[PDB]
């Protein structure tokens, strides 16, 4: 019988390719999505046309809130009622923009940035475990935590609490034998909103072939970790950067 | 005149050490408190009794809520009020204790364990910037790597307050605000852990078989303050004897 | 044509493993040894029987001298001899013993641990770029910042070859060759070891309180050299079971 | 009896100014050097006028060789034979040159490269513990070795082999009382062979006031670690590189 994902932030970019990858891989699929129905919806059609049956949309806000734990909690409960299982969790959805120190409050700025990086991957952590063969926790880090992007703090801090989290639960969680397991882009898709002439700066800082890793190459690493090549692998960090956080300025 | 420092949990062990060797320094401080009102006073009154009008109390809970970012605006402000300058800040307080992944609420959890040990720190941080030898000195954990089992909140704050320490490192030292961490391995023990279970933690240290005094760690925070440290920004140095060197 | 691979110290254990796996991805194989001449061609052997002139076994001490640049460079040519190309350089390849600060001379357990650890992984990488999915792993470890208690030259020799990783990512992405490592926590014990010491080991390991198969060292190796991690250079992937997590 | 200490290539620039912060704060010191005899003389000569017999100089190649350990062995001997003690050793001297993968052999390379970076400060930590208050050591460390100079492979070799000596050897040496900890500048005083176009391009990348650190700078941070007030700091390195190494490409 075939093993059940979870894939938060699955309708676009590169949690589409996660998803995607692990469905090609024979999972079934949560695509959970919280403001792109459209896309989520467009890719499960496309999954379920592909098998059947394997791919159903789950719609959250991952913002910290004092509902986020039942949130969290109905994600993983979206699984067993789809699938009557869940293997895999895949913590990808992340917002991700500056918050200088010199419309948003800072209290919804704090609430979403460590909501979607740490927080929701926490509850999300405690409820696929609670609910609970080769189960892992696969958590989306960032190679350049330590050489961060200028006044983006609370994405930083949110980005590390997750290495954190990726730590504590590996060492808390091998006992159940879930893994517990992080990769770390450096440049992937640059942002939509990104002019070309800033993607290409970008582009040119990375020493293996002046490029951004592709969705499918994140997902390619995802994919090891999930995989039986990787059963003694838990509390790792797999850099898929092409070399840029070796850079110096 | 003299320099002006704000040390968020002072009342008592490693705050409190931190506050008295900043005072003997020559620092005006604002000694912060949550529950201990009598012990911030009592420190505050032996300070005074050495030099006048140098040291005021400051409550403020650090719980992570729509209100803190009003609070820590206030406790920057405090010393500003006080003393007409703010060079120094040490994030301090913290809240540690487990939230196993398998009767405080979950979030509650998070509201007190990130908003002690991270997000206070942030606010207190772009108070602080925003308010302006300059400099901030984050109490982080040199354990962050290997941690106690079951304390995943607690870790999770401690390893965002390294990326805040790095961040705002980076973004502020154009103001000339340096941005450094001292990590404790084991200093003074929980009041609540057994004598037993505080005696397998000293055994532990390779460096004399016992944990840092108080006085030990406000050692390290001195130095981050001092002009010997004016070229170090986005650093963190560890004093833990060499716990977090031994292996399993 | 199929592509070929140099691993070095390939006769027994983990190099066996990384050597049998690559062979069954479809590497032809330089099988390097040192001492262990029978088991390197009953290595051979049996590689070849599976399919004919596929593995070759290869003798060198990579002891520092100043022959090693000359032993280091016939290491990569034999693997354009025998096979017209070399895709792949594992350094496996590594004496480890006790080197305490307080009958070998300490300039020969410098020459030792270092040369192998880390000056041959470098002189391997040098001749391999000159002569040229290309990519190197180096066989790391997970423990270098909690190391064994009186194994300076071994953990310093380590160290150097994270250095070496990093180092050769940046230098070599130009030409397309990848540098990568794998660094197992505990994997297979020393055959020496008396099995209620191997069992202490086995006991601090959270994954199944078990020491890492060969196999599962090798299927990290595998996955570094293969297309699935074209765009992975410089990084080193822990294979500890979460050992490298668990403080004193 | 004043204490006294070993500070390794101590004629010139950072290693001088650590030699004359110690001996300020009360040291007597060994002045080691290799081929910099006027400036070891010239400085010892310095201290003594200010101090009577609180400064020799030890002449030595640190280049890896089978007679580097009697060379080290010698180093510290020289301290204990001109102040019948020896309670810090400071490891400054350094070779750092390009040594790219595609007049020196390699061979020559690798020694002198590995040699004074790497195995002569284990030498000499071996013979100083041997040989043996207040007991400590400090190796001169690099801020920038996870983002090394492009083509100086065996130098950042050498630099991560002595991160991993600050750490074996503070782990050893704690039951003995000698605590081991490093220093890691950022861009500090720039080599002479530099061109000042190319020294200014590192200054301006170095936030924390856009100037490299002086070698007084440095020395401030290797006096604390030997201080009294570093007594429970072991195995730690502090960087000193005004956030240089915080900035991405
Ligand atoms: N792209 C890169 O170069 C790069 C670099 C380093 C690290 N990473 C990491 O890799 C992962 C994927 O990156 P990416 O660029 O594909 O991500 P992204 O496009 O910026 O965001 C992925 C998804 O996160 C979801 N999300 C945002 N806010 C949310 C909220 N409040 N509640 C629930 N979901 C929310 C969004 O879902 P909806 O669209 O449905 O609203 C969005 O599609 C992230 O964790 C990222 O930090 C990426
Ligand atoms: N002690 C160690 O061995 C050790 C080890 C590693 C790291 N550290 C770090 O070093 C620092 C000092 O350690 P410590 O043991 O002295 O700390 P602590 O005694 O556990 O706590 C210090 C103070 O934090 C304040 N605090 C707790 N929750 C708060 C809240 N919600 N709002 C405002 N303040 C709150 C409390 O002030 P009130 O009493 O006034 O309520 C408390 O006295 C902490 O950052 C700690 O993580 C210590
Ligand atoms: N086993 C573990 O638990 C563990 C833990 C952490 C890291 N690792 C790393 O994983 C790798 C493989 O480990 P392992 O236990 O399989 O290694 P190992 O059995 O200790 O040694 C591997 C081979 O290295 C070769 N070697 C030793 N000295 C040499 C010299 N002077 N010149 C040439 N070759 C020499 C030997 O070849 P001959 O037999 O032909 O003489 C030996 O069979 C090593 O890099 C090791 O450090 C292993
Ligand atoms: N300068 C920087 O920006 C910077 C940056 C990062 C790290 N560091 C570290 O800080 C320390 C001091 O830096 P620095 O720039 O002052 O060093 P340096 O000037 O490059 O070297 C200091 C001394 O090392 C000695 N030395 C070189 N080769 C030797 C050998 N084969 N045997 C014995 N001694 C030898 C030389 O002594 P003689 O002149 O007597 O021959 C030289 O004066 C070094 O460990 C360095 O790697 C410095
Ligand atoms: N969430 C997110 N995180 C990063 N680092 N980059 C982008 N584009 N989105
Ligand atoms: N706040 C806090 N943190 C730690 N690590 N230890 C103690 N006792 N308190
Ligand atoms: N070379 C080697 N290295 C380690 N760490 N363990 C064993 N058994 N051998
Ligand atoms: N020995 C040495 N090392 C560095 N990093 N820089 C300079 N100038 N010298």
């Amino acid at each position: 019988e075939a093993p059940a994902a979870v894939v938060t932030g699955a309708a676009k970019r590169i949690g589409r390719a996660i998803a995607v990858k692990l469905h090609q891989t024979g999972y079934r699929v949560v695509i959970h999505y919280h403001n792109s129905a459209e896309a989520a919806v467009s890719l499960a059609d496309e999954l379920n046309k592909e098998r059947s049956n394997t791919a159903v949309v789950c719609q959250a806000d991952l913002t910290n809130s004092n509902v986020l734990p039942a949130s969290c909690e109905e994600i993983i409960n979206s699984c067993f009622r789809a699938f009557g299982r869940c293997d895999v969790l895949v913590n990808n959805a992340s917002a991700f923009y500056p918050t200088p120190l010199v419309g948003k409050t800072v209290e919804t700025q704090v609430a979403e940035l460590i909501g979607t990086n740490a927080i929701a991957p926490f509850l999300l952590t405690m409820s696929f475990a609670q609910r609970q063969s080769n189960l892992s926790i696969v958590n989306l880090c960032d190679a350049m935590v330590d050489q961060p992007c200028m006044a983006f703090s609370l994405y930083n801090m949110g980005k590390h609490a997750l290495v954190g989290l990726t730590q504590s639960a590996a060492l808390e969680l091998a006992p159940y034998g879930i893994r517990v397991n992080g990769v770390a882009p450096g440049v992937s898709l640059l942002p939509v909103a990104m002019g070309e002439e800033e993607k290409d700066k970008w582009r040119r800082k990375v020493p293996l072939g002046r490029r951004e890793a592709s969705a499918e190459q994140i997902a390619d690493a995802v994919i090891f970790l999930v995989s039986g090549s990787a059963q003694y692998i838990t509390g790792s960090i797999i850099k898929v950067d092409g070399g840029l956080s070796l850079v110096h300025a």
